[PDB]
Protein backbone atom coordinates (compact mmCIF):
# COMPACT_ATOMS: atom_id res chain seq x y z
CA UNK A 1 0.00 0.00 0.00
CA UNK A 2 1.17 3.84 0.02
CA UNK A 3 0.26 7.04 -2.30
CA UNK A 4 1.47 10.21 -3.11
CA UNK A 5 0.46 13.83 -1.67
CA UNK A 6 0.98 16.84 -3.59
CA UNK A 7 -1.18 19.79 -3.34
CA UNK A 8 -5.27 18.38 -3.48
CA UNK A 9 -4.43 15.70 -5.16
CA UNK A 10 -3.87 11.33 -3.38
CA UNK A 11 -2.00 9.64 -6.13
CA UNK A 12 -2.89 5.74 -5.60
CA UNK A 13 -2.76 2.07 -7.62
CA UNK A 14 -5.91 2.56 -9.37
CA UNK A 15 -6.15 -1.39 -8.34
CA UNK A 16 -6.03 -0.45 -4.55
CA UNK A 17 -8.33 2.86 -4.83
CA UNK A 18 -11.02 3.01 -2.03
CA UNK A 19 -14.43 4.10 -2.40
CA UNK A 20 -13.61 7.61 -0.91
CA UNK A 21 -11.08 7.62 -3.76
CA UNK A 22 -13.75 6.68 -6.47
CA UNK A 23 -16.10 9.29 -4.59
CA UNK A 24 -13.57 11.99 -5.46
CA UNK A 25 -12.10 10.71 -8.33
CA UNK A 26 -10.28 13.11 -10.55
CA UNK A 27 -8.46 11.10 -13.01
CA UNK A 28 -7.94 7.28 -13.99
CA UNK A 29 -6.07 5.17 -16.14
CA UNK A 30 -6.66 1.89 -16.45
CA UNK A 31 -3.45 0.61 -18.67
CA UNK A 32 -1.20 3.33 -16.06
CA UNK A 33 -3.10 1.43 -13.16
CA UNK A 34 -3.09 4.75 -11.84
CA UNK A 35 -6.14 7.04 -9.91
CA UNK A 36 -5.87 10.41 -8.81
CA UNK A 37 -8.41 11.61 -5.76
CA UNK A 38 -8.75 15.00 -4.23
CA UNK A 39 -8.20 15.57 -0.85
CA UNK A 40 -9.42 18.50 1.46
CA UNK A 41 -6.01 18.90 3.32
CA UNK A 42 -2.92 19.76 1.18
CA UNK A 43 0.17 17.89 0.46
CA UNK A 44 3.49 18.21 0.58
CA UNK A 45 5.17 15.74 -1.97
CA UNK A 46 7.19 17.13 -5.03
CA UNK A 47 6.89 15.57 -7.93
CA UNK A 48 9.94 15.03 -10.20
CA UNK A 49 9.98 17.11 -13.51
CA UNK A 50 13.07 15.04 -15.21
CA UNK A 51 14.46 11.74 -16.92
CA UNK A 52 16.37 10.67 -14.31
CA UNK A 53 16.82 6.54 -14.68
CA UNK A 54 18.24 6.53 -11.08
CA UNK A 55 17.07 6.56 -7.98
CA UNK A 56 15.48 4.47 -4.79
CA UNK A 57 12.21 2.66 -3.90
CA UNK A 58 10.68 1.84 -0.96
CA UNK A 59 9.75 -2.07 -0.40
CA UNK A 60 7.44 -2.78 2.61
CA UNK A 61 8.15 -6.54 1.99
CA UNK A 62 11.77 -5.65 3.11
CA UNK A 63 11.19 -2.67 5.21
CA UNK A 64 13.52 -1.09 3.53
CA UNK A 65 14.81 0.89 0.22
CA UNK A 66 17.06 0.09 -2.28
CA UNK A 67 19.16 2.29 -5.03
CA UNK A 68 18.05 1.01 -8.88
CA UNK A 69 18.86 1.93 -12.41
CA UNK A 70 15.15 1.73 -13.86
CA UNK A 71 13.80 2.03 -17.89
CA UNK A 72 11.88 4.77 -19.45
CA UNK A 73 7.84 4.79 -19.27
CA UNK A 74 7.08 2.55 -22.01
CA UNK A 75 4.32 0.40 -23.02
CA UNK A 76 5.26 -3.16 -21.26
CA UNK A 77 2.85 -6.62 -21.16
CA UNK A 78 1.72 -7.23 -17.70
CA UNK A 79 0.83 -11.04 -17.05
CA UNK A 80 -2.87 -11.48 -15.48
CA UNK A 81 -2.82 -10.80 -11.64
CA UNK A 82 -6.32 -10.62 -9.52
CA UNK A 83 -7.04 -7.16 -10.60
CA UNK A 84 -6.36 -7.00 -14.46
CA UNK A 85 -6.38 -9.37 -17.36
CA UNK A 86 -3.18 -10.24 -19.10
CA UNK A 87 -2.79 -6.26 -21.00
CA UNK A 88 -0.37 -4.05 -22.30
CA UNK A 89 0.12 -1.29 -19.09
CA UNK A 90 1.65 1.90 -20.10
CA UNK A 91 4.10 4.40 -18.92
CA UNK A 92 6.03 1.72 -17.10
CA UNK A 93 9.28 1.79 -15.38
CA UNK A 94 11.39 -1.66 -14.45
CA UNK A 95 14.11 -1.82 -12.31
CA UNK A 96 16.30 -5.44 -11.05
CA UNK A 97 14.81 -5.69 -7.77
CA UNK A 98 12.95 -7.44 -5.34
CA UNK A 99 8.63 -6.71 -4.80
CA UNK A 100 5.05 -8.54 -4.28
CA UNK A 101 1.77 -7.52 -4.45
CA UNK A 102 1.80 -5.69 -1.39
CA UNK A 103 4.58 -3.45 -1.88
CA UNK A 104 2.59 -1.63 -4.80
CA UNK A 105 1.93 2.33 -3.90
CA UNK A 106 5.82 2.33 -2.64
CA UNK A 107 7.35 5.48 -3.83
CA UNK A 108 10.30 5.77 -6.18
CA UNK A 109 12.09 8.78 -6.01
CA UNK A 110 15.53 10.51 -7.24
CA UNK A 111 16.89 14.18 -6.08
CA UNK A 112 14.43 16.02 -8.11
CA UNK A 113 11.38 14.19 -5.90
CA UNK A 114 8.40 11.36 -6.75
CA UNK A 115 9.29 9.90 -9.99
CA UNK A 116 6.27 6.80 -9.33
CA UNK A 117 4.94 4.27 -7.85
CA UNK A 118 5.46 0.27 -7.61
CA UNK A 119 2.66 -1.30 -9.62
CA UNK A 120 3.96 -4.65 -10.74
CA UNK A 121 6.43 -7.54 -10.41
CA UNK A 122 7.96 -10.42 -11.22
CA UNK A 123 11.11 -12.78 -12.56
CA UNK A 124 12.86 -10.52 -10.23
CA UNK A 125 12.08 -7.38 -11.92
CA UNK A 126 9.96 -4.27 -9.58
CA UNK A 127 7.65 -2.22 -12.26
CA UNK A 128 6.80 1.66 -11.83
CA UNK A 129 4.11 3.81 -12.94
CA UNK A 130 5.61 6.73 -14.02
CA UNK A 131 3.80 10.33 -12.80
CA UNK A 132 6.53 12.60 -13.70
CA UNK A 133 4.13 13.57 -17.04
CA UNK A 134 0.77 14.66 -14.82
CA UNK A 135 2.15 18.17 -14.55
CA UNK A 136 -1.39 19.20 -13.49
CA UNK A 137 -0.24 17.48 -10.46
CA UNK A 138 1.57 20.49 -9.45
CA UNK A 139 -1.15 22.86 -9.89
C1 LIG B 1 4.59 -5.35 -7.30
N1 LIG B 1 4.50 -6.78 -7.53
C2 LIG B 1 3.40 -7.49 -8.04
C3 LIG B 1 3.81 -8.78 -8.22
C4 LIG B 1 5.19 -8.77 -7.74
N2 LIG B 1 5.96 -9.86 -7.73
C5 LIG B 1 5.48 -11.11 -8.30
C6 LIG B 1 4.77 -11.92 -7.25
C7 LIG B 1 3.42 -12.24 -7.36
C8 LIG B 1 2.78 -12.97 -6.36
C9 LIG B 1 3.48 -13.35 -5.23
C10 LIG B 1 4.83 -13.04 -5.11
C11 LIG B 1 5.47 -12.33 -6.12
N3 LIG B 1 5.58 -7.54 -7.32
ZN1 LIG C 1 15.12 13.18 -11.33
Amino acid sequence: SGAIYVGNYRVVNRHLATHNDWANLVWEDSSRDLLVSSTTAQGCDTIARCDCQTGVYYCSSRRKHYPVSFSKPSLIFVEASEYYPARYQSHLMLAVGHSEPGDCGGILRCQHGVVGIVSTGGNGLVGFADVRDLLWLDE
